[PDB]
């Protein structure tokens, strides 16, 4: 009861953690280049704690002459989930992914014609990685109506020297569902049926990069990648090359884990109409040290804003804490949030620093109760809360 008391102000902050991160799929127009770049990051858990960032920028450059859709500034929002076929002798990844644009607020090319139904689709990778050639064969199909892809990915030549996960984005988006609003945006759609190169160098913080380069155009009623990928600089005992990354990765909300997502959610919609305003975000925000400008909380929203409508539905919300619990979280990440309670930097969250927040976040937490959340967490026994203290108070099971 002391604990949920935690859960609450803990989520609340991961929250403006999630909102004042960068998780989509960026897309800008390259005129230059009657094309598109695009730039996203990349969180890759580690098996045994912590996560692996990638760094992704990316070339669209289209293969033919015919008129293309070069989008105003919007984002794609993407989920993976990875599995395995329990037939399958040889090395290999089921794929499911769901690929949806946002990021356009409220107020075709012939190309679209062609992903209006069910569309095949044939992958082909030759990779190179620190000298450790490999091939990858996949083959699967694309509802582009829902934003769908279904895939599954043989390593042809045995044993794949990198973890699955960092080819996923190696290994269509032309698939990715555009709201009618957002139709003249596609570019990917607008360059088929002759095709688009996507080019893209992928740096894994402190670790190497790949350097892709993929032919995507339809062949027939098949839609085809083909991918050469060149990675250099690995540490041969780093997280790729020491194959130390969680393949699977958790997609299980506990019944009990949406309420606790509700009873933050309950936090920022102070008025209980079941969305969240510029006005209410700015309000937790301001009570929690921050200070930001209209203009920052509207870019903050338009990050997790499907609809578009400007708000945080209560479902955009659940949609953002599943992610933030989903994939790990950086050191940065972890000071930056604990920097919200330990408000004078000394590395140690006091009962009065817990008051500070509690108190300005408005709860009544008379100064028994404060005690009974800083024991709840104080495990050294020092009657404070150390950074090493705090991660347990925010991690999962
Ligand atoms: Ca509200
Ligand atoms: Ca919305
Ligand atoms: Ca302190
Ligand atoms: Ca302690
Ligand atoms: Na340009
Ligand atoms: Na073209
Ligand atoms: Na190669
Ligand atoms: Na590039
Ligand atoms: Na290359």
């Amino acid at each position: 009861s002391s604990r949920r008391k935690w859960n609450k102000t803990g989520h609340a902050v991961r929250a403006i953690g999630r909102l004042s991160s960068l998780e989509n799929v960026y897309i800008k127009a390259d005129k230059q280049k009657n094309g598109i770049k695009a730039n996203f990051k990349i969180r890759h858990n580690i098996e045994d704690g912590g996560v692996q960032l990638a760094y992704h920028y990316q070339q669209n450059t289209p293969i033919g002459d015919g008129p293309v859709l070069l989008p105003d500034n919007h984002y794609l929002s993407v989920q993976s989930k990875l599995s395995k076929d329990p037939n399958e002798k040889r090395d290999h990844m089921v794929l499911l992914e769901f690929v949806t644009a946002a990021g356009i607020t409220l107020g075709v090319s012939k190309g679209e014609e062609l992903f209006t139904g069910v569309v095949p689709i044939l992958v082909e990778l030759d990779g190179d990685v620190n000298g450790h050639k490999f091939s990858v064969s996949g083959e699967g199909e694309g509802d582009a109506t829902y934003g769908k892809l279904t895939l599954k990915f043989i390593c042809t030549t045995g044993k794949l020297p990198v973890p699955w996960p960092t080819l996923v984005t190696t290994l269509v988006l032309c698939f990715s569902r555009y709201p009618d609003h957002m139709k003249q945006h596609d570019f990917f759609k607008s360059a088929m049926p002759e095709g688009y190169i996507q080019e893209r160098t992928i740096f894994f913080k402190d670790d190497g990069n790949y350097k892709t380069r993929a032919e995507v155009k339809f062949e027939g009623d098949t839609l085809v990648n083909r991918i050469e990928l060149k990675g250099i600089d690995f540490k041969e005992d780093g997280n790729i090359l020491g194959h130390k990354l969680e393949y699977n990765t958790r997609d299980q909300l506990t019944e009990e884990q949406i309420a606790e997502f509700k009873e933050a959610f309950s936090l920022f919609d102070k008025d209980g109409d079941g969305t969240i305003t510029t006005k209410e975000l700015g309000t937790v925000m301001r009570s929690l040290g921050q200070n930001p400008t209209e203009a920052e909380l509207q870019d903050m929203i338009n990050e997790v804003d499907a609809d578009g409508d400007g708000t945080i539905d209560f479902p955009e919300f659940l949609t953002m804490m599943a992610r933030k619990m989903k994939y790990t979280d950086s050191e940065e990440e972890i000071r930056e949030a604990f920097r919200v309670f330990d408000k004078d930097g000394n590395g140690y969250i006091s009962a009065a620093e817990l008051r500070h927040v509690m108190t300005n976040l408005g709860e009544k937490l008379t100064d028994e109760e404060v005690d009974e959340m800083i024991r709840e967490a104080d495990i050294d026994g020092d009657g404070q809360v150390n950074y090493e203290e705090f991660v347990q108070m925010m991690t999962a099971k």
